[PDB]
């Protein structure tokens, strides 16, 4: 199958605002899910698209996380995974740091 | 083969001063390679080696590539790639991120 590539490395924003991350295929067996991790130590979990203010989004090559009005509870580090078609093994992204902040 | 493990993921250091960079595999097929990124927007161009000042070693399970005195020009992030075994595939790491500072 195909390779991942995320966008950015990191982000920082002013509570209230929007965030967008970005992953990039083919849709070989695409169909993206994304990981969030607030502890270094756990490992990544699925990600809970509170209504309202989450979107995955997707078409057949670029597949956006939308995310509006940023709270400091949302601090930590996301990744973008696609389960592979052939392989069947699961490639990660290299995730975006995320730091919310400010007036 | 086994998924590469690079650490750690982002410093920060007054010029001069020397930095380690890790990538943790298996070494199957392994004998690591690392490259460079002086932008997002560039690609993972090749890492060239300058005198007495940038090693790269390694070996059954840790390749660490050490840069001593470091400028502004070393900016940028590092990748460590390793070949696999089986697959014949290219598995590559997080890469490391660097960013020079001024005092």
């Amino acid at each position: 199958c195909s390779r991942i590539w995320q966008s950015p490395r990191f982000i920082a924003r002013k509570r209230g605002f929007t965030v967008k991350m970005h992953c990039y295929m083919n849709s070989a067996s695409g169909n993206v899910s994304w990981l969030w991790k607030q502890e270094m130590d756990e490992n990544p979990q699925q990600l809970k698209l509170e209504k309202g203010r989450m979107e995955e989004s997707q078409n057949e090559s670029l597949a956006t996380l939308t995310i509006q009005g940023i709270r400091f509870e949302d601090n930590g580090i996301y990744f973008c995974q696609q389960k592979c078609n052939n392989t069947s093994e699961v490639y990660q992204g290299c995730g975006t740091e995320l730091r919310v902040m400010g007036f």
